DNA sequence: AAAGATATCTT
DNA sequence: AAAGATATCTT
């Protein structure tokens, strides 16, 4: 499948390569750090090549946002069933030592979900699936050595501010937590669990349904939810007793 | 001075190299995106080691943030003059053409200008300057990125997501202005002007005790705003009020 | 403008 | 946990 293919690529890739800095064309090159938003940006670039091979493969489009706050990072289609369409988005975070317990904000719940056409590339409607390509890595400490810039033949002594990348393909929706990821910004928190869980797809949700409702009638501040419900136990006896 | 170098030494790195891609260990070449989330990060990893050189040549340590969402990315200081700490800020945004006029996000207001240690690596009163380092790029009219992997050989045919790129260096009062950044993440929000005003410095606030106390008694909303101020000349007639 | 999107972290 | 930080954009 479309699927199995791209993890296996992915799970391929992620073991026979490590990136080590952005290089200039003057062929000089610049160390990464060890914060999240470098590795994000990495871990994104990284990943569109090797989603555009495997597109293609299977005669997949694959399209990036136009503008800046849309989801998601790719989409994909064949032109002839362009209502069939597929979001993959790719969310990174760390770990302090492997095995530990994970989290990850899984997108708004305040935008498309709840208006069709709002902060993504097509109608929310227009995607059959969503899949999240999620990677792990255990921060290392920042050296001196990551301070100066190198050149083409110094590739294997810079050093590396991960240690052991962990990659993952599943379904938003499996892997979606019944906590807010986020407070101002209002992201969908994702399972606290460990990497494994991920991969298997041990999540609360019985159905992409009861997510998505779950998401739809979340209110923003504990507050408000109060009186509703803060987590999948009160949601489903709030549905039992009519939604009241 | 420490910041005359600073500021010659960007101009030269800057105008002598342009960041393509990152590179593998193995030698592979992956191309950058086009959204605004890569060129943060590539320009400030672009300055690491330019700050970091300049700074021990003038008997300066270096220190990032331990936590992800501190400011300030470099804080520097003599181990002899603890209290005489400097901060540096990197940010970016981009112009569509060359002349268009420019505006910066420089950081929260509720945090540590308010709150002496909230999200601070040191506490505010041991600071005695903020700069910005401010990178302005001019995008490309393409809107679709090379999906593929280049080696060390094809450097010189690798697009670039920039035409141009413009840097500065400033003190973060004289480029502040008085409408805010952004809102549900509460930033000070710069001047709206052209390049030439920031690098020149033409500010609206008449000192940085001036830009202080307006940003520390900023509204969150316009509806609280209203009875108090919502720009510089409303705040300085709330002044003449005697600040009611 | 002002408010709220985009991703992720911290206590 | 829930609320509010980190950058910066868009409408
Ligand atoms: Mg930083
Ligand atoms: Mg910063």
């Amino acid at each position: 499948s479309l699927r199995s293919d791209l993890i296996n690529a992915l799970y391929d890739e992620n073991q026979k390569y490590d990136v080590c800095g952005i290089i200039s064309a003057e062929g000089k090159i610049y160390p990464l750090g060890s914060d999240t938003k470098v590795l994000s940006t990495i871990f994104e670039l990284f990943s569109r090549p090797i989603i555009n091979k495997i597109a293609e493969k299977h005669g997949y489009i694959v399209e990036e946002p136009k503008q800046q706050n849309h989801y998601p990072d790719f989409t994909l289609y064949k032109p002839s069933e362009p209502n069939k369409k597929i979001a993959i988005d790719i969310k990174t975070t760390y770990t302090n030592k492997e095995n530990e317990k994970i989290k990850f904000t899984l997108g708004g719940y305040t935008s498309f979900i709840r208006n069709n056409t709002k902060n993504i590339v097509y109608p929310f409607d227009q995607y059959i699936a969503h899949w999240i390509i999620g990677y792990v890595y255990t921060r290392v400490a920042t050296r001196k050595s990551s301070l100066k810039t190198y050149n083409i033949n110094e590739l294997n002594e810079i050093p590396k501010p991960y240690k052991g990348v962990k990659v993952f393909l599943q379904d938003k929706w499996v892997i979606a937590g019944d906590l807010a990821g986020s407070g101002n910004t209002t992201n969908i928190g994702s399972i606290h669990a460990h990497y494994k869980d991920f991969v298997e797809g041990k999540g609360i949700f019985d159905s992409e349904d009861e997510f998505l409702d779950y998401w739809r009638n979340y209110e923003r501040t504990s507050q408000l939810r109060n009186d509703k419900y803060n987590n999948i136990s009160e949601y489903r006896n709030w549905i039992y007793r009519g939604r009241k």
